């Protein structure tokens, strides 16, 4: 003992230190995975909005009664 | 007698506060690109009802 | 004139849609600062990590 | 007239435009966060991979004195 007791301490603090570390990669998993269905929305959107922008000019310059 | 332990237990506390500092980088990154995201779906979805608006506007 | 409320009502527009530009154009900005942040905080870790690695390699294996 | 009705055009047209390039600036960035993203996840598993040869090589000398 005595330094067993030591041993035992770093032995916490590493596996303390693991568990930590490896919460943390599934909290960036869950979030980079998640990242992707919010990504393809917002091209989705963009891309809409310039076709509506699109159908808006033709229409309005359709409106011509001058 | 040997004592590398008690140096491992100081470098294991340095480990812990770096990666504090690692964890806290990420963490942040994260909150603060989920909330420009609200304001970019936001301003996205705003050009679409836009649009919508101008299109009957120039169709009556 | 008919035309002449229209075409008021389309420049009103115009401008509306020109802010929603110049805010699409500084969110799509925060998201590059954002990013680049992280890149040099995640440099600076990741030096931690590799130099403190170094440096308990030769604490041990050699008293 | 179609004095303002030109100009209104105009700068209809260079609208559409910077939201072409808006686009392809959204594009980009996703995917540089991307390979960003996997390059750092590999450094610092190179790291963490060196640092269990070392756990397993202090490990080893703790208890040989």
């Amino acid at each position: 003992t005595t330094g067993e007791r030591l041993i035992r301490v770093l032995q916490d603090q590493l596996k303390t230190l693991q568990r930590n570390y490896g919460r943390l990669q599934q909290d960036v998993l869950q979030f980079q995975k998640n990242q992707t269905n919010l990504e393809r929305k917002f091209s989705y959107d963009l891309s809409q909005c310039i076709n509506q922008m699109k159908e808006v000019k033709e229409q309005c310059e359709e409106r011509i009664e001058e």
